[PDB]
């Protein structure tokens, strides 16, 4: 057994939205002191590419060096199941060790968003937890966050992905917030992206009783469709801002 | 070389006195050039002789894997006792040493919540019934569901995750179909934990009928029981009565 090679998929969130960077990490560890230089050659379904950063390396506790290769992949590449291969190079080795990764294959499935509100028994206590179900998605790469009134609430944990009986995905996600902001009747959002989401993106409200929230996000599209015709009008026309007219009257 | 991993007792295990908890040390990659392995046990530093090893069982690679299991006694493990595992082997330099005991923390008690499935779920044909358990420590824990004192067997349990307090929580999804929810049915989720009285606590949810459901529901039991009593007292076909009493007890039933 001399050095060994692990190799690890780009982090959720990073290959569903378009403004961040997604990349495959080629790790090398038990690489020796002795001989430490290593070569990486990268693959694209085969094809060689050149496009990978090199990090310095790193000294493990077994006094042996940690070597790390990062290659930034296409969004679309990604999610079209492309095979990443890395291929390590080290004398110590009688020949170059090849790992390979690409998204799971399988059906895409379109995960249910559901929340939940505190139980009746929670109320009794000072901080209450809002929950989110977030069942039946595949593959298990998925990104949760929880916001109120368009600004990320920062007091929240996820579950795993864990493996339902019929082959797919579940998780929950809990927002912890103090029992005054909940009884205040302020809307909570479950917000999800996936690779099986219109848009990779879907959010679900919450609020202590049932059509304000809905009521509450409502009146946000008319505000903003106002903008838009408003919009509309300050830069110029008549056919298109008759159009956007008909939406906010919707 | 060989490589040692040592496991820790099933939650569930430690928790009843009527199950046998077992720490597992197992060694794989052992070369079957030199395929003697010896196991010491120790608790608290104190040599112990009651370990059972089993066979051997060569790996597809021609190397060799054993196990050796340590019957512990439930006080012993929960009282945060530390198990050590030495593996000696020919092929070894030195003895591989591996510890384990329970996480060392003041242990907090689980508050169970059940949650009733989301209404934008109740359009689906099976609904989920959610159990969050939340604020315990240590993490070792073991959650089940129940219906009429039998376990349900569609359901799952996550892993648990260590809060922004530095307790555990975890949620148990018990999947049934949405008929058996909406005719009333009771589920229950069962946890257990060391730092509940009788390592134990169970938590129902079920749909009831609220305040202006129940009385519109009496209202419709009072006419049928009429209707019912008329037609008994009357001479009507059985049939139409066996139709009209079901119907009055189905009512009956919802209360």
């Amino acid at each position: 057994g001399g050095p060994s090679v692990f190799l690890f998929p780009p982090k959720p969130k990073d290959t569903l939205m378009i403004s961040r960077t997604p990349e495959v990490t080629c790790v090398v560890v038990d690489v020796s002191h002795e001989d430490p230089e290593v070569k990486f050659n990268w693959y694209v379904d085969g094809v060689e590419v050149h496009n990978a950063k090199t990090k310095p390396r790193e000294e493990q506790y077994n006094s042996t060096y940690r070597v790390v290769s990062v290659l930034t992949v296409l969004h679309q590449d990604w999610l079209n199941g492309k095979e990443y291969k890395c291929k390590v190079s080290n004398k110590a080795l009688p020949a170059p060790i090849e790992k390979t990764i690409s998204k799971a294959k399988g059906q895409p499935r379109e995960p249910q968003v559901y929340t939940l509100p505190p139980s009746r028994d929670e109320l009794t206590k000072n901080q209450v937890s809002l929950t989110c179900l977030v069942k039946g998605f595949y593959p298990s790469d998925i990104a949760v966050e929880w916001e109120s009134n368009g600004q990320p609430e920062n007091n929240y944990k996820t579950t795993p992905p864990v493996l339902d009986s019929d082959g797919s995905f579940f998780l929950y996600s809990k927002l912890t917030v103090d029992k005054s902001r909940w009884q205040q009747g302020n809307v909570f959002s479950c917000s999800v992206m996936h690779e099986a989401l219109h848009n990779h993106y879907t959010q679900k409200s919450l609020s202590l009783s049932p059509g304000k929230a809905e009521r509450a996000a409502l009146e946000e599209l008319v505000k903003l469709q106002g903008e838009r015709v408003r919009g509309l009008k300050q830069q110029k026309i008549e056919e298109e801002v008759a159009k956007l007219l008909k939406l906010k009257a919707q």
